[PDB]
This record gives structure tokens, C-alpha cells and sequence, in this order.
């Protein structure tokens, strides 16, 4: 379980932010309401339950919206494949 | 201890691969020689002790040399810091 690069292909099953904090489903809007980023906006995204996504190729990695009612959002921490 | 980025600016004292295999130092030429990337080659990267680092900006993040006498190099896990 592991991304290429800044991982906007990774399809993983990290669920984590990299405080502690688990994600927010993308398809939940509580705690936190979000009007970008649903499967609905980015249907190709893999956008599922609440899986680290990088879905815009953010320079920081996968991230997600956190169950933290006082953070929005926040980097999962996930490795870069080992080197062939 | 975490990057912003790709960890081009990262100075944090991480040195094990994604395998969990020690770095080799930069300023070592064993297990494996290398004519690039030594503290005198790249004096403004932090080519420090065998931490992890990023001198050229590459997408997969901070990187050593490592240990294992078949293995060259490696990407190491360094975290984004948490969100702002």
C-alpha cells in the first residue's frame, strides 16, 4: 500500500491523517460540509468511503477531509513504493 | 519531523527507506561510490550525516543511498507536516 509519485493515482486503503485523525467519508458532508471534491465532482478520482485521495495532484500527497470538527482537511501520510 | 512539498526544503533527521533499510552517509563512497549527490557536490541540500533528502526535487520525495550493499538508493517515508 503505496504511491507513485505525488500519488494522484493511488487507489489505496489508507484512511488516516497524518495527526491521528481519520478521514471524513468523500461522501459525507458532516462534520464537514464540502462543496468541492465529492464523487459527484471528481467521478474519476476514486473518491471512496474515506480513502487518502489525491485528486487534484496537490504537491502535498493524498489527503482527505478529517472527522476533526476543527480541521477541514490534512496530508495521510503514505510511501512511495520502494525503488525497483 | 515532516516536509512541505516534495521535501526539497526538508532538514529533518529521518534515514531509513521505505524497507526500513539504513541510508548510507553522502559524504560515504561505500556500499556504493558515487560521483553525485555528496555534501560537496550539492553544498546547499543538506547532504548531511545519511538523512533523508530531496537535492534535486524529485517527485517520489526524500531519498538516500542506502546501506544494503545491492540496493543503490531508496525513497524514504517522511510525512507532509500538518495542514496549516
Amino acid at each position: 500500500d503505496c504511491m507513485f509519485g505525488n500519488g494522484k493515482g493511488y487507489r489505496g486503503k489508507r484512511v488516516t491523517t497524518v495527526t491521528g485523525t481519520p478521514c471524513q467519508d468523500w461522501a459525507a458532508q458532516e462534520p464537514h460540509r464540502h462543496s468541492i471534491f465529492t464523487p459527484e465532482t471528481n467521478p474519476r478520482a476514486g473518491l471512496e468511503k474515506n480513502y487518502c485521495r489525491n485528486p487534484d495532484g496537490d504537491v502535498g500527497g493524498p489527503w482527505c477531509y478529517t472527522t476533526n470538527p476543527r480541521k477541514l482537511y490534512d496530508y495521510c501520510d503514505v510511501p512511495q513504493c520502494a525503488a525497483p
